[PDB]
Order: structure tokens, then sequence, then C-alpha cells
């Protein structure tokens, strides 16, 4: 679907068989949660922003739905304050931005 | 044109009379720009973000081009790891997403 740009674009997720909204944003290298429960292992890691430096929780390999759509990357775990789908995975759905 | 998101969506612009690169970002309300020099009056404002908090300076009706395309909108200008073109620009020159 197309999406214009007058409001946040929001997307319905299912991650870990929970739902959430997140934000697709082309500015992101990677895909944030705030408080989800993921199993497994996971490692440390640091994300830097427009405000500054936050620790996070690293999953690979995580199935996710964005919009009706299957996919599985590296999703981090950590105090955002919006659930964020960064290029890793909005490379996975096919989504370009056009002008 | 179309573009994909295996890179960070990169483009060039001119504002002020000066060239900077910036990130076209859906995840951002507003632009932003670290150390540019803009004319004229400004209203203090803070900006919220992955990391915390920044004071920039809010410019209203500010000339930019924005690959090759000519709008006017409200730039912010203050410590900002990256140059970020907001959704309130994006929408001047027809941007969206698609998938
Ligand atoms: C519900 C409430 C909390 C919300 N407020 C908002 C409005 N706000 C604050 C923003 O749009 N804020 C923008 C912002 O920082 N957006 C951010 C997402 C966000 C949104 C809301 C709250 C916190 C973070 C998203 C931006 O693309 C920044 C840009 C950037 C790039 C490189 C270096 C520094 C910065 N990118 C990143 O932070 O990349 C790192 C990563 C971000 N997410 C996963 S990895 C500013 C640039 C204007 C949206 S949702």
């Amino acid at each position: 679907p197309q999406i214009t740009l007058w409001q946040r674009p929001l997307v319905t997720i299912k991650i870990g068989g929970q739902l959430r909204e997140a934000l697709l944003d082309t500015g992101a290298d990677d895909t944030i949660f705030e408080e989800i429960s993921l199993p497994g292992r996971w490692k440390p890691k640091m994300i830097g922003g427009i405000g500054g430096f936050i620790k996070v929780r690293q999953y690979d390999q995580i199935p996710i739905e964005i919009c009706g759509h299957k996919v599985i990357g590296t999703v981090l775990v950590g105090p955002t304050p919006a659930n964020i789908i960064g290029r890793n995975l909005m490379t996975q759905i096919g989504c370009t931005l056009n002008f």
C-alpha cells in the first residue's frame, strides 16, 4: 500500500505472539521495541540516538509480522519511547521511498 | 525518484546558501541540522528522541532545496549527530512510503 507522511507512518505488527504498533522509520538502521517478551539468548548493545545512547538487548532471527508480511530479523529491546521498524526489516517487505 | 532502503536514504540539500547531506527520515516529525548558520530570530525548543532530549533553535519559513525541490519550512538547528529531513518537509515534496 502507499502511505503519505501527513501523519506518523504507524504499522501494526505481531511479534512473539504479542501485538504492537510500530513506526516505519527510514532514518533507523535497526528495529527496536520497548518492552516485549522475547525468548532465548541475546547480546548487550548500545544504540546512538538524537538524545544520546541507550543500552539494549539484541535478538537475532526473530519472526515478525509487519502489516500481514512475514519476515525474520534482528530485533532490539530497550528503553525507547517509540517502537521502531528500521531499514533492516523495511528492506524485507520491499518498502521504498518515493517522490 | 524511487529509493530502496538497503542504504541510508541520503539526499543532497542546499539551505541558507550552504550545501549539506541529510537523511530522509520518516520517523521524524521535524527537520534538524547540526551546525549551519541561519539568519534571523528563532525560538528555543526541545526535542526528544532515543537517548534523551536536546535543546535546539527553531527557525520558521526557511527556504530549503531538497534533491532539487524548492520548498519552505521550519528548520531546527542543534546538537544532532546527523542531519535529518522530517515529515514536515517530506510532505512538501510529495514523498511517500511504498510496499
Ligand atoms: C509517542 C512519542 C514518544 C513520540 N514522539 C514522536 C516525535 N519525536 C520525538 C520525534 O519524531 N523525534 C525525532 C527522532 O529522534 N526520531 C527517532 C525515533 C524516535 C521517535 C520518537 C521518540 C524517540 C525516538 C528516529 C530518527 O530517525 C533517528 C535519527 C538519527 C540518525 C542517526 C543519528 C542520530 C539520529 N535515528 C536513530 O535514532 O537511529 C538509531 C535507531 C533508532 N531506532 C532504532 S535504531 C526527532 C529527530 C524530531 C514520535 S512518537
